[PDB]
């Protein structure tokens, strides 16, 4: 029992962290067979980062220019290319610590663990969820470009995420390993502000059921509700709407509690009506958005 | 920016995760060197848990019957040996992937990350701390049983927790790798309560530090208060008395936002005695009490 935010072993990713050094910049890289994956925005300056034309900034770099160390190890750079807003550099060795693995762009609402490192070192390892508004809510200072996003799926990878910018308002916006960026965002130096961020419904029902399997049920009622009467309620408290897709999902949680997904959708309804009246619910005071139904079932079953 | 409850890249202590059989039982071992520690209670079944007799359970058993498998291959056991709670099975090969390591009893307050492991696998990490009342607030299912907690000192890894027992309450109760529990605990399937659980105050107010370091600053005040008219408020609220060797520890924090120990003291006493009117602090509706003023500072500086 006892439920925690809790990320993936870190290791297999550890062994693909790199230092990528361009001119006076210096971030994160990560070493897959024998290709290095960075933000683009390594070959800029900060007076770069304005306006940059990312096209002919890489056009006065060589291979040469690009310092990638594994540790206390240099790599040599055999080639260079942009794909969208991430660098790819091919070195002439394979990670020999390269794990299978697989680059996913993740939807909305999903989860995933965050390796934060400076200087191709890491620091730690935490959870995060990507925002219905592209951003994440992460922990990362100078230096952490290049960090990445990921989940395991036994002995598999899969790379969600990589780390390029904090906007002023102190979220996170980063791509997909393809260079992609989540969400309207451009590497660029300018006022960038986030859309709104709805909280994930499935998340909160999928972390109810995690309270009540768990022991925490003062919240659960004696009331049921429809998909569209709590789609009303939803709609005012800023949440997304809850599909059938959703309901089904659910269905293992549901399942296992022998609590029916309407009826837990009215215990969140009364939840969100009245708030929690100083109570707490799996040590929080607030409603928890940042499990996905699969992060319960693999807690609370103990997938390793 | 941002602040995350965050955990110690676990790669060096996955190398270290085997699975140890005794009869029936499955559970963790942590193998270093030529030495696998796991917790006495594998030698066990559920009949023996009422009220066992180690040196007598321990007496019909024999290197044969302690199975060690790390991942897929099967170590050969020459030595067992019972120190306190924990069982040490000395092994013909050393392990490989041994970092620099060190056993370290910590203090009630600090804070540590676990590698949560099945079968001697793991399944994911997260960031606890050693409550005041010797219990951790983890997230533990049956086969969990070896799993560690760590710290890490640039390469070096502090072991300081092996995860023994789950109280009635749901909360959790271990060792440290010398096999001596935290608290009162004894490894025996009886009724262990654990007692009264306060709030560590010196890491509420790092926290609180680390919120004005990270721009949440609506909870600062005009006020200002003594160590003995805090610790009054402390009292009545079930927090741990505010000493000068706190004081002194919050320090650097206090430094570096310009905010004296005391005048933040005042903030807390006026969050204490109003509570957060529907408001919230880095994400949480909350006091957060399990990050030390050294989290703080190693997060907010990027300490890899
Ligand atoms: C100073 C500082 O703490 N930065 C950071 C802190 C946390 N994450 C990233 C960063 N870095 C950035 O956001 C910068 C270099 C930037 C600016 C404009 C566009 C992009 Cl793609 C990147
Ligand atoms: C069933 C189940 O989820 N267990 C567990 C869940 C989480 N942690 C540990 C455990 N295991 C225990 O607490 C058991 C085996 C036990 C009982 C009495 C004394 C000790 Cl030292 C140990």
């Amino acid at each position: 029992s006892g439920f925690r935010k809790m990320a993936f072993p870190s290791g297999k990713v550890e062994g693909c962290m790199v230092q990528v050094t361009c001119g006076t910049t210096t971030l994160n890289g990560l070493w897959l067979d024998d290709v290095v994956y960075c933000p683009r925005h390594v070959i800029c300056t900060s007076e770069d980062m304005l306006n940059p034309n990312y096209e002919d900034l890489l056009i006065r770099k060589s291979n040469h220019n690009f310092l990638v160390q594994a540790g206390n190890v240099q790599l040599r750079v055999i080639g260079h290319s942009m794909q969208n807003c991430v660098l790819k550099l091919k070195v002439d060795t394979a990670n020999p610590k390269t794990p299978k693995y697989k680059f996913v762009r993740i939807q909305p609402g999903q989860t995933f663990s965050v390796l934060a490192c400076y200087n191709g070192s890491p620091s730690g390892v935490y959870q995060c969820a990507m925002r219905p508004n592209f951003t994440i809510k992460g922990s990362f200072l100078n230096g952490s470009c290049g960090s990445v996003g990921f989940n395991i799926d036994y002995d598999c990878v899969s790379f969600c995420y990589m780390h390029h910018m904090e906007l002023p308002t102190g979220v996170h916006a980063g791509t997909d390993l393809e260079g992609n960026f989540y969400g309207p965002f451009v590497d660029r130096q300018t006022a960038q502000a986030a859309g709104t961020d709805t909280t994930i419904t499935v998340n909160v029902l999928a972390w109810l059921y995690a309270a009540v399997i768990n022991g925490d049920r003062w919240f659960l009622n004696r009331f049921t509700t429809t998909l569209n009467d709590f789609n009303l309620v939803a709609m005012k408290y800023n949440y997304e709407p809850l599909t059938q897709d959703h309901v089904d999902i659910l269905g293992p949680l549901s399942a296992q509690t022998g609590i029916a997904v309407l009826d837990m959708c009215a215990s969140l309804k009364e939840l969100l009506q009245n708030g929690m009246n100083g109570r707490t619910i799996l040590g929080s005071a607030l409603l928890e958005d940042e499990f996905t139904p699969f992060d319960v079932v693999r807690q609370c079953s103990g997938v390793t």
